Order: structure tokens, then C-alpha cells, then sequence
């Protein structure tokens, strides 16, 4: 019986979809490689051409003598894969009989680590498995050929007959990301790291009118070229997968609560005298306290917790989780990425005060900075969020109003202030144009339960520009600097002013801080 001939098929691998930026500049590109394979039946009848062979592929020749001796009774084994066809080439003219080639496909990332993080990488068998790669890998993949062949009784191919089903190649994928933008921010996340002695950071810049993600770096990154590596926390898509509590970057938002309620006005005064205020067993505390009136404004500028305590407590903490959860703090973010962070928004029906106090000035509740710059953005956009992408939008969806625009222009004007006024965080400026925003500093949470850690913080900046009609939302997140001037507005606001300007200028967006007519 046994097969005299034998009818196998084969995959043909299909060339995987090329990525690039917006503009078009190749970010991952399948690369043609060589695999080497070998029929160990019919390399049992070329022993002495085995030595041979193996120095060929750096391998110690017993070791390679016994691991084709035991591998006697298969017909397939590989010894290499991936090689460049000119490695392949070497190999190959050796003619050692039962050693043969496939071409196969492997990626090349032109920016390397640059975009590590949004692009991604592939497995060994170019299978998407970080970033976009897998992300949109069906998109990506395309499909394999069926190729059908002849084999004889001990395995070695006797004809090619025909393909039976041609290989389908994946498709070509834009990204939102701009890699003139997406440079810059890498290497001004970079400098900061490292001028600060901080531990890790992320950088997200988006197209407030669009949705469109246009830059998003992280510190640590990696060179996704070099295979040998394997350093996993090096591979963090931060801005993506590591929740934060926001802190004071979620004030403004609060304020929107504020307005749209009837009660307040932004030349309103809140007391805030002495500098903290009790709630049961909890005390919550401003950093500065040399304060007693201060209108809204005022309460952004010094980022008085107190202050925005008191005016959650007027309005209820009901209508400040509506706003934060309609800009996305902690929601899906419909990207679509496996192993994105949802974070967490908490909700009450009764919510008590130490919680209502918390919430309003941004602690007990986790988000990501890719949410936090969509919420900065659909403020930014005149209270519209438009959907995010990941991919260049050409055709921009509807957005869904979810601040109404006479209060996110009334919060907008708050934050130029809070950049551009007397005691603001004036690191912040953009020289040429009006920029908006809000600092953050929070102590990172303790990591064996409990509470809160003493000598560590994340500085935060989130902002916008230009004021007069915003383009780019921008948040900077930068975790346990090392220097004695660790506040966001020390630390992460100078990011954005100098990632601002650059980006402002690609985009050749026109400065706004002009004379009046
Ligand atoms: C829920 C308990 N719990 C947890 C942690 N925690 C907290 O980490 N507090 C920080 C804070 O108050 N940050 C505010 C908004 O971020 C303000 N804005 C900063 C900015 O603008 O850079 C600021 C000007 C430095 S103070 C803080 C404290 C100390 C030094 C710097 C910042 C609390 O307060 C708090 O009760």
C-alpha cells in the first residue's frame, strides 16, 4: 500500500500590507526572506556533506548530526528562518541534496523606535501582535495560496502541478500619525525623560476637528528591528495600556459641570480659606494656601482642590461624571486595540462627599492619555467629540455634542488664562500663538494596596491650541522625575510648549497672537 505518489498541497505566503504614515512615508514593509528547510530522509543519503552545512549555519556539527539523526523519521524540519536571500544564496549553493528554500516575508520598520508602539510588531510567522499590526491585522495578513505538488513514499516534492488558489495580498493602511509630528514628540519625550531622571512617559498629540491621532510616543520605546531582545516592559504602549488618576487635568471639566448647571458664572467667588477643608475622617488639602476668595478662574490658576470641592458639592457629583464620561474618561475608546486600558470612571447612585470632592479634582478614577487628550479634544473642538482613529480620516464622521459650545468656549477662554495670566503656568506659552491648558501633579498610589506614595509623582500637562481656533489637543505625562521640581507644570508643560510649536508649524497653522484690528 504506503503512497507511491502522494497529492500534498502547500501555503504560499501572501506579502503582508505595507503601513505608512498620513503623508504616505513606509513604517512597516514585508521584506522578502530566505527559510531554509530540510527532508532528513534525504539528507541521510549526503552525510558527508552535513559538516559542511552545519558551519554554514554556525552550528556545531555533532549537535547538528544528532539533531538531523533524531528527526530521521520526519520529512520537514527547518534550519533557519528568515535569513536574507543573500545568507539564503550561501547556503543553498553548498547543493547539499535534501536542503531547500521558501521565500517568506518579514517586516522591515523604517522608523524603528521612533513609532515603536502605534506601528507594533509580528511574530515569527508575521502575524500582527503589538500596535496596529495586530490591531488591523486581517486588513494586513491578506490571504494564503494553495499550491498543489507530487511527493514520493520518504517526502521529497516530485512536481509542481498547478496553484490551486492564488495567494491574496494583504492591503496598504495609512495611519493618523504624522511622522514629522511623531519625531518631534519622541524626541522631546525623550529629552525630558532623561533631563528629569524620570522613570517613563507618554505623549499623545490629536486633530481636535478630526479625531485623528497624529502623534503618540512613550519612554521607555524599542527598536522593533532588533528580534533578540525581548524586553516587555519596553514594549508598553503606555499612553494606551497604563492607567493614571488624572488629578487636576480633569478640573475643567468640572467647571463644564459647573456652567451648564445654572449656578455658576466664571466671575463667581468661591471661599477657600484656609487652604483645606474637612470631610468626616478626610481632609482635602491645596497645596498653596494663602487663599480665600478666588473666582472660577482663579481656582483653575492656582488649582484649588478646596475650591473645586465646594462647587461640586453646589452642583452634585451626578452632573460632573455625565460630563466625564461623555468626553470618555474611562470609556472604550473603540480603537480596537486587544489589551487597551478601559480604566475606570466610578458611579453612585448616593454619592457620598469625600467622593464627590475626589472625583471633581481627579483622583478615584483611572484613565489612559490616549482619553484624556480625546477629552481635552472634544473640548478643544467647541464641545463636539468626534470618534477616534487611529487611521487617516478622510471623511470626518459626525461628532456627538457632548459639551454644549457657549460653555466650552467659556472653559476654553478659562485656560488661556491659566497659561497666559499673572501666577499661571506660563511654561506652557506657545511664543506666536494662544495656547490652554491645565497642570497636573499627582502622587502615584501605593502598589502593596492601601493608599498613596510619599517621594513619587506623575506630572501632567493636557492642553490645546490655538485658543482663538483650536487645531491640536496635547497631553504629557511624565512619571517619578527625580529633580526637586517635579509639578506639571515644572516638568510637563515646557514638553508641550516646545512639541506645540514644531507641530503648529508642520501643520502650518497660522499664529494667532496678533494685534487686535
Ligand atoms: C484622594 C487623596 N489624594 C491623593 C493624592 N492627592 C494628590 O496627589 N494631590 C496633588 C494635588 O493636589 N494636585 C492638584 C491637581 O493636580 C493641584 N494641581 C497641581 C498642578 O497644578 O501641578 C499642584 C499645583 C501641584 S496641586 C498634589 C499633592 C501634593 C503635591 C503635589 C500635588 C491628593 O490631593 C489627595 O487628596
Amino acid at each position: 500500500q504506503d503512497p507511491a505518489r502522494s497529492v500534498r498541497h502547500i501555503a504560499i505566503p501572501a506579502h503582508r500590507g505595507l503601513i505608512t504614515d498620513r503623508n504616505g512615508e513606509p513604517l512597516a514593509v514585508s521584506t522578502p526572506v530566505t527559510t531554509l528547510w530540510a527532508n532528513p530522509k534525504e539528507l541521510m543519503t549526503a552525510k558527508e556533506r552535513w559538516p559542511q552545512l552545519a558551519a554554514a549555519l554556525g552550528q556545531d556539527t555533532k549537535l547538528f548530526a544528532d539533531r538531523i539523526e533524531q528527526n530521521a523519521e520526519r520529512e520537514f524540519i527547518y534550519l533557519v528562518r528568515g535569513l536574507t536571500p543573500e545568507q539564503g544564496e550561501g547556503v543553498i549553493a553548498l547543493k547539499v541534496p535534501g536542503v531547500y528554500s521558501i521565500e517568506e516575508f518579514r517586516r522591515f520598520y523604517p522608523a524603528g523606535e521612533v513609532v515603536a508602539h502605534a506601528v507594533g510588531f509580528t511574530d515569527v510567522d508575521d502575524r500582527g501582535r503589538e500596535g496596529i499590526e495586530l490591531a488591523f491585522d486581517e486588513w494586513l495578513a491578506g490571504v494564503p495560496g494553495k499550491r498543489q505538488v507530487l511527493k514520493d513514499r520518504r517526502g521529497r516534492v516530485i512536481k509542481d502541478v498547478q496553484v490551486t488558489k492564488n495567494a491574496k495580498p494583504g492591503k496598504t493602511l495609512a495611519l493618523s500619525i504624522d511622522l514629522r509630528l511623531q519625531y518631534l514628540a519622541h524626541r522631546e519625550l525623550r529629552n525630558a525623560l532623561l533631563e528629569n531622571g524620570a522613570k517613563a512617559g507618554s505623549l499623545v498629540i490629536m486633530d481636535v476637528k478630526t479625531g485623528e491621532i497624529l502623534a503618540m510616543t512613550n519612554q521607555p520605546t524599542y527598536n522593533p528591528n532588533n528580534r533578540r531582545n525581548l524586553q516587555p516592559a519596553a514594549m508598553r504602549n503606555r499612553a494606551m495600556i497604563d492607567v493614571f488618576e488624572p488629578g487636576s487635568t480633569v478640573k475643567p471639566f468640572s467647571m463644564s459641570a459647573a456652567l451648564a448647571s445654572g449656578r455658576w458664572k466664571p466671575s463667581d467667588i468661591v471661599d477657600v480659606y484656609p487652604g483645606t477643608l474637612q470631610i468626616g475622617r478626610y481632609t482635602i488639602r491645596d497645596v498653596s494656601r494663602n487663599s480665600r476668595q478666588l473666582d472660577l478662574t482663579g481656582i483653575l490658576i492656582k488649582s484649588s482642590n478646596v475650591g473645586i470641592s465646594k462647587i461640586a458639592f453646589d452642583i452634585g457629583a451626578e452632573s460632573i461624571y455625565s460630563v466625564m464620561q461623555q468626553v470618555g474618561l474611562g470609556q472604550d475608546t473603540g480603537l480596537g486595540f486587544p489589551g487597551e486600558r478601559v480604566g475606570n470612571l466610578p458611579n453612585h447612585r448616593k454619592w457620598p462627599k469625600a467622593e464627590t470632592a475626589t472625583l471633581a479634582y481627579g483622583y478615584g478614577l483611572s484613565v489612559t492619555a490616549i482619553q484624556l487628550a480625546h477629552a481635552y479634544a472634544a473640548l478643544a473642538n467647541d464641545g463636539k467629540s468626534v470618534p477616534l482613529s487611529m487611521t487617516r480620516v478622510d471623511r470626518v464622521p459626525d461628532g456627538v455634542q457632548v459639551i454644549s459650545p457657549e460653555v466650552a468656549s467659556t472653559v476654553q477662554g478659562m485656560l488661556q488664562q491659566v497659561v497666559e495670566a499673572q501666577g499661571g503656568v506660563f511654561r506652557a506659552q506657545v511664543p506666536g500663538y494662544h495656547a490652554a491648558g491645565k497642570s497636573g501633579t499627582a502622587r502615584k498610589v501605593s502598589v502593596g494596596t492601601k493608599g498613596y506614595r510619599e517621594n513619587a509623582y506623575r506630572s501632567l500637562f493636557a492642553g490645546f491650541a490655538p485658543a482663538t481656533d483650536p487645531r491640536i489637543a496635547m497631553v504629557v505625562v511624565i512619571d517619578e522625575p527625580s529633580k526637586a521640581g517635579y509639578f506639571g507644570g515644572l516638568v510637563s508643560a515646557p514638553v508641550f510648549s516646545k512639541v506645540m510649536a514644531g507641530a503648529l508649524r508642520l501643520m502650518n497653522v497660522p499664529p494667532d497672537n496678533l494685534p487686535t484690528a
